[PDB]
């Protein structure tokens, strides 16, 4: 079966291939964002949002993909760092980045984002504002 | 940070600690059994539930999950795949288990049931009656 | 003076020597049951049960035992453990396994556990009926 | 599992480490004290309070440390004798005085007298009053 | 015991980790700040707001700290200049920068700043708008 | 400019200037006597009084003094210890001191102590009575 992730957030797995691959800051800087935030709010067994419950199964599901990558390269193997790190990493810096920006800035605002990003990344270079749209309040 | 996957369930790792490995069927027998019978539950974009919601994740942990265990198949090997399908994803099974369990029976079944499991099977053999509490509907 | 700890719960330690040496699990599996869904009330302030009381008393007596067992096992060697988790550590267990059920299951129905127990263990084993008394919520 | 013995009953670990540590008079003189006038509510059936059930268990388990300190001074030996009088006695001793004084004086008013004794050590003796607060009925 | 600073004004000493170590003005430039705008209201005894009195204290506090350096640099040393003017003195940048900030600009503001700065902080620098985001009204 | 840390409070700086170095106890006695009966309330996010924003500055402020002390020990050199403590930490100990008795005591306590040990102190000996006044709830 095909489980968008996304789906049930209003958003879909084609609306964040809007948004390129090096855009998402890493893990370590959501997590960091996601601690200095919502570290009260993630170990509180309050249902707020389905948000705050999608975040603590994918801050987990990192804590295994460095746990594998922890006992492949100590067993068997520096290109698996360079593998998780881009190729399966990435997947979790989307439902991270998506996550932290729904709990801080409200769905809402975060779909628009993701449409007024993609005027911006779809318009031509010599014609593009400089500065990429981001979010804020 | 610790975060507790079923804290917010009325349950905790601890109170799942005391199943045993082969209480849960296999990886492949949980995700048949999610995706026979709440397909259209799941891939619908309702909120349902909070299980619903963190039912989906489940699935796709487990996907990337064996996206690298295929992975590091055929590039290096199999050594791996006995780690990643005993050892870790005993945490997947417990997890699937859990929240298809608290979708079929609620979570009250559940959560009586995995304390009535627990007064079981810390009991020693000699003392303890011999058929396990199954799950049942009441 | 010679304090029951069970006599102050309609209890006495008579009616807990009904029960075997080896009927009451090990420390771990009390005190992770314990912190399964007490590790709140136990935490909290409110005063909720003389249980409650009890057996925050109880858990601290026992971590303060393994401080110096440990300390023995530092300084002087794990006979002295031995010596603790057989047999000081029983009179331990015996607490951790009352409250623990007397909290989740009732206390009322943990006094009939005990006697009711103490009738299967003192039939003859060949008369005896296989499933043993054991406490759920059916 | 961090279990604060004294927070159910309005104080914690660090108020009565405000105290000084000579200030508790001996393991053996709680003893007798619970012994001389409580010795009837301790193997009474019936709590009159948490003070009475709380204060039981602290007996037992000093029986325990005294059977183990024993038991190794039967067979090797008399480090350990004056070990548990250093850390496990004080915190026994601490535990014994607490729970006698609140059901000789009532909590709240051993839980001001903790206040005010320490208080009075922590001032410049020429600026307080002369003698120590003692608790009073 | 661990007294976080921020933790009354709805901050907390994670969330100014998302600001940088070099985005902090100097103690001097604060200072001429402080007493610009509230001179006149830092040394009124009129109770307005705990930013008044969070800020009087840290005023003093570095007036201290350049005393002290004052006295090691003439008598025991120019390292001593070095160590104290930034890494004991960015605590106190962050002190006079928040109250400054929360006089001025309003608690919510500051705090819907920080975050927004984080976004533009976790953003990678190719997709990262060349601005900084600063506050104003 | 000149800030008075004490005149929020219907203090001065010379009205704190009566009261000798030895009034004050050691700087380690005030913290613990923070420490032991206001921490609830310090390290709660409330504003329960304009003492306590002020307080929590000053353990802060003496962190950070005892920091650089620390600091300029193991790099450089104890004399600097001797003038932090004893000429330097007074400012801390005043400070300290008037609001821990402010929390305790009510301004209108201390307020009215500090004009009955000025005119105590401001007496010579010989005319001057042999007990000091002591601060007292009243």
């Amino acid at each position: 079966m095909d489980i968008d992730p996304y789906k049930e957030f209003g958003a879909t797995v084609e609306l964040l291939s809007f948004l390129p691959s090096d855009f998402f800051p890493s893990v370590r800087d959501l997590l960091d964002t996601a601690s200095a935030l919502y570290r009260e709010a993630l170990e509180s067994p309050e249902h707020c949002s389905p948000h705050h419950t999608a975040l603590r199964q994918a801050i987990l599901c990192w804590g295994e993909l460095m746990t594998l990558a922890t006992w492949v390269g100590n067993n068997l193997r520096d290109l698996v760092v360079n593998y998780v790190n881009t190729n399966m990493g990435l997947k979790i810096r989307q439902l991270l980045w998506f996550h932290i920006s729904c709990l801080t800035f409200g769905r809402e605002t975060v779909l628009e984002y993701l449409v007024s990003f993609g005027v911006w990344i779809r318009t031509p270079p010599a014609y593009r504002p400089p500065n990429a749209p981001i979010l804020s309040t």
